[PDB]
């Protein structure tokens, strides 16, 4: 169970919220809990003393010269959700809503945004309930829109809200009435508390990083079953070469690919700076392999910072203005940009085009003879079934998703409009957009490692053939390597045999069908996530 | 004075060897030279005795299976300075060069590479003596070609070399005959000692990342006066805010935006929390004011991570193969792959056009008097003269060139060609001319500050008018501005005087001659860089 | 001789005029030259009745709410030139700058500009003089500045107007002195004629189509030299395959190809529809020999596109507001700005990075003696000398150019700021800096053409090789790839000879040199442009 308002949010505590329902409870802390009723009273205070306040007792952004009365000063939050009712396109994924409401709760619980805790409290009981709100992926320029939707819900304000109940869509005021909770009003400041901010854009962007990581694991991995198939030296990754050339997330890769691939027997082991002498000439390894530290370093280290990045943001406050109860002062600032979440997603997708492009020039060396050192032609299987052509369309198929992954690897956040809302918004982050591309990446980076995943399975078992008798690779393999080879082969369902490689003639298998389970698996955290856990 | 390799090379260090003609000496630790021998003993033991090692008794990338006897090694590496150089096409600039031959000597005290300490001594004496070798723009995909022309020269292979001899363009043998120095024949590996590595591209990015600092604390303060000039308030750079929110860069750019301002007689002094009229009513300021240290932020710690990661491979051993002499042994890496220098300056490029647009939007509400506040139109001087019509010329000018810096932050490391040298090479970094690139990016952003300077002097004249008297801003300004105001109005030669503003009547300047002046002072380290030395 | 207002021009005669000094003269036609007159006569009297009028008798475009009277209307256009120009940031290649002058002057010939002929006459003079005012790279979003440089010269306003006079740097009074030319005063809307418009960013763009037109030719030439080289057939480019899909640029492209290869003794001549060995077996060519006019063919309709939509904007009259003498009315309109100059160069930069990727990937077959058909490892010709490795670092270089090149291809005019000149400017084209980026894109091609000539050139020697005794392409080569191969060793210095191929020892040429070389014949117009000449 994850506490809320006592310590510092990780990524990892929100994806278990998000993806696999870890309960959530807010903080009994009675100092939290008074700070947070402190920032209430401040703002009831101000608004009844007639104290001009943006956005509480006057009209939001361009429009804030709109003096509101204190009769209106509540209908005034409550009118922000109706004009906000504007979202577009389809569905936010509802583990990102979840991650959504779990920062908005987190961020209220530090009392500088006067916000009823029984307000606060309804996102925990959404949360456990297995109540996620409807967002659209079109309104927020970086999330006013998208959280009005979940304020809307939450507060229950009309049918034309919609959420889920566990896998049943239903209106919002119906989900009140079986939660048996009632309908709340907004007081002043409120409707600024749940709707000012970048919460939505954070929780996104908290399930791709974590996705990202997970997916370079997964990759690292790939790379060590496509060394082994390729016959390649262990050389490459020696400590000196990279002690001498100290990038911490070189340094990192080279460390993980020894341990990737320890005792393999398909490795050239040469590690004491020696030659082997054991196949009919001295090969040099093409810097696919050779510089695969120096490569993936920046996208490792790079992966970290977003993730440092985005952590901070996790637990930040972010609407306005912001109550100082100690010194009986509110702020007029600027927390709601989601500039770290902007840039950091555009990073992101950059990475994971980098990533796919090195991976798809492996499976190039793989399938062609003329480079993959012994290896039959698209990794063909049955020989005497001359109408074989192995992997070819599982190639082209890799090669129709990479160069995708690397347009998506465009930026956005320099693209923000500067004529935004009435020209009050001259600068903004593009973080939300920003954040559902980078989903999107993802997404398609689970195919694209589902392919690479294959073609490396295929790859070791074809080249074990060469060394061994058999088709086992199991036995040759490093033992690291060997988990995630298994791991691919139960999803897929198809066991290793001394007789048979994994792929054996093109009439026995849909290749979709693979590609589409093992993409389940890897975005399941199954049996191919948990083989790669060690990775950190 | 620098010593070589007996401490890490900063950024600074670099800066001052390339550009200022800081003298340079190698260290004279008995422990390090002693391993630049060793290696050198071990590789000429290891040739002598026929060991296959790529490159040295071998031909290179994709022809290493091309055997080369003892007889040859040495012509081989010869050779290989023929080949290589003198593939290149267009130009770059010295103190790049000077930057690279810092780096390359760097490398070497490690006492991995196998080179000759007088090989070493020799670009001690061309950067002591001011020779500084011809190198082109074209030809690394990330520094064969640029480094073989350092080589030729330093060597004196050939007449068809040029240097740059303290101004005087002279043949590579010409030059060493002045120097009284012999030429030199490499060794076996020394070709690959001096030509294998990242020294230039890291060269190049050194001084980007160094002039890039600079235009940041420039930027930084060209906001403070476009905030003063704007009549905006100093409450959103609060620490209660920005606590609340702590992203280390945002944190550092409120903090610096707040010494920037402090006994400013232009801004509103709201850090009280409370509000009033010394204008209108109440005041709501733009997202460009109000969300900068927001913004600014993931740009200053990105900043500072590059930084990071240049000083890194700075201080990297990156040729190939390295020598283990504690081992007795040789390692085929890929240490060469300047990744990190092809995706740094890809962000680098990034972060600029990102600094411009938020100046650039600065700059539209400074000549818009709808959003001005109360300043003139086109920061026009002289109203009395109706064909006046001011800055007007200047912005459009201003608008020319951001546009073009976001267009030069699009990416070039993911573009990397996957067939290159006999596809031995098949990936890559782009890292050299991702460089070059950046290049061209500093060069205009001095150009595109020099503006944004002239915007924001020329405005708090005209805000400093509109509240006192007269047009003398100095004493008006925070004490910090006023040292970058004078600085400014010292270079373009224009004094601040209580009668006129910076600028009067159009009739009276070619401002095209003060952004050329104002840039060369950036350039030069000139008063203006010293103006805003304290924001670290 | 070209005479500039009774004919369309053409994008020949705008190089002409630009590149080769052809004499340039205005048409004596007496309608025309009332049209003229009559315009003036029209806007004299208006602003003499106190009409109001935009820009004539007003400010300037936010500042249109300025009134200007009849006494000051004068003044007004003369200081124009003052804050306008004068707004410049770096410098532009004498022929763009005679092109604009002659796009000028052509638009005014319409008679709708109310510009005195003398002042048209003034670009006539410095054109047939060799007068070339400088103009610099930054300062227009798409011509204000850049044309206000032109009018500062032309009427000698100030001696801080540089110009080239055949070159001799000059202030613009001192070559006026000269010329025995008197200064001139702007009337009324003169101003606005000389300096509103799109003549610069069009003048630079026609010289970009144009050698984009050339060069296209002699890839064509290249392509034709590959298949040559790597023992292709010409069956791929039979017009029944073709003619069933019948894009004309595809079209063309195949048809061309059949020419450019007709009688050579280096094919595989299959244009029976029968195959068989002169070689191995059968022999499947690769996507890139293949596919070739289907590659091409939007490549070539593209740049055929543009090239039509730059003759019209040549001969279009761009300035405002336009004055209609035959109604007696002036118009306010917006054909100033330059859409299809902004996006037809976006388009323009992103067909030469096409252009080079695909015969980067042919050097890499040719390179590589896996795909090559027999040819030496990197086309490597005295296999003797171990230690040579031929055209390693040739294409090496071409794998940096060629990246760089496709970075080009990111697109400008989509990133126009919507904030430009007081908001005013709300839209914009970013024409300016597009054409300046696509003469560095042409630039860059220059480069990299020399090179691909090189490849094919000495791939040719090789390929003669194989086949018979000797190294002299000449006689085995199709006639029309014959001109083009002499041509090049022409420029070069190297005589084809039945003994050695073009590069024999790494030894024996600065390649470096042979580059620039080419590259400068190709700029020049020299033998190598007319030995493609037939390519329309
Ligand atoms: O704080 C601001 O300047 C904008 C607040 C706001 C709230 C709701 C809609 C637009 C802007
Ligand atoms: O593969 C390598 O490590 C060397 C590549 C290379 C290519 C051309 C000249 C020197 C080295
Ligand atoms: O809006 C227009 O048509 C003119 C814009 C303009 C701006 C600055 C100088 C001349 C014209």
């Amino acid at each position: 169970n994850v506490i809320i308002g006592n310590q510092k949010l990780t990524i990892n505590d929100v994806a278990r919220v998000a993806r696999n329902g870890t309960l959530v409870s807010l903080t009994n802390n009675t100092d939290i809990l008074q700070g947070i009723q402190a920032s209430c009273d401040y703002i009831n205070n101000a608004v009844e003393s007639g104290e001009p306040i943006f956005g509480v007792t006057s009209g939001f952004g361009g429009m804030a010269n709109v003096a509101i009365s204190r009769e209106q000063a509540s209908e005034l939050q409550t009118n922000l959700v109706w004009f906000l009712k504007t979202g577009a396109g389809n569905k936010l994924p509802l583990a990102d809503v979840r991650a959504a409401m779990l920062l908005r709760a987190n961020s209220h619980m530090r009392g500088a945004s006067g916000i009823r805790l029984e307000l606060i409290k309804r996102m925990e009981i959404f949360l456990n309930a297995g109540v996620t709100p409807y967002v659209y992926e079109f309104g927020s320029i970086g999330d006013l829109v998208p959280l009005s939707y979940i304020t809307g819900s939450l507060i229950g304000l009309d049918p034309s809200f919609k959420v889920d109940f566990n896998g049943k869509e239903m209106d919002a005021p119906t989900a009140l009435r079986q939660l048996n909770l009632s309908p709340l009003t907004l007081l002043p400041k409120e409707g600024l508390a749940m709707m000012n901010g970048t919460s939505v854009m954070t929780g996104i962007a908290a399930n791709c990083v974590y996705d990202t990581q997970i997916l370079t694991a997964i990759a690292m991995g790939v790379h060590a079953l496509d060394i082994q198939a390729l016959n390649g030296t262990n050389q490459s990754f020696h400590p000196f070469i990279h002690n001498s050339k100290p990038h911490p997330g070189q340094l990192w890769a080279a460390d993980q690919m020894i341990s990737l691939l320890a005792n393999s027997q398909l490795v050239r082991d040469e590690l004491d700076g020696k030659h082997d002498y054991r196949d009919h000439e001295l090969i040099q390894d093409r810097y696919s392999l050779r510089c695969l530290p120096q490569y993936l370093g920046p996208i490792v280290d790079g992966i970290s910072q977003i993730a440092k990045q985005i952590e901070i943001e996790i637990n930040s406050v972010t609407d306005n203005p912001l109550i100082d109860v100690d010194n009986q002062a509110s702020y007029h600032g600027g927390n709601f940009l989601g500039q770290y979440v902007g840039m950091g997603m555009d990073h992101l997708r950059y990475y994971i085009g980098l990533l796919a492009k090195h991976l798809d020039v492996q499976i190039a060396l793989l399938a062609s003879p003329e480079f993959s050192n012994g290896l039959p032609p698209s990794l063909l299987g049955n020989r005497e079934r001359k109408v074989n052509m192995g992997l070819k369309g599982l190639q082209i198929c890799g090669n129709s998703i990479m160069p995708l992954l690397t347009f998506y690897g465009n930026s956005i956040a320099d693209r923000f409009p500067t004529h935004a809302e009435q020209f009050n918004q001259n600068i903004n982050s593009q973080g939300y957009t920003s954040a559902t591309l980078a989903r999107r990446s993802v997404d398609i980076f689970q195919n694209y490692v589902a392919i690479a995943l294959m073609f490396g399975v295929q790859a070791v078992d074809l080249r074990t053939y060469k060394k061994t008798g058999h088709y086992d690779a199991r036995a040759s393999l490093s033992p690291a390597t060997e988990r995630l080879y298994s791991a691919v082969r139960h999803v897929v369902g198809q066991k290793p045999t001394s007789d048979r490689p994994y792929i054996w003639n093109d009439n026995e298998q849909g290749l979709d069908e693979h590609i589409a389970r093992i993409s389940a698996d890897i975005a399941a955290g199954g049996v191919i996530v948990q083989a790669v856990q060690d990775i950190l």
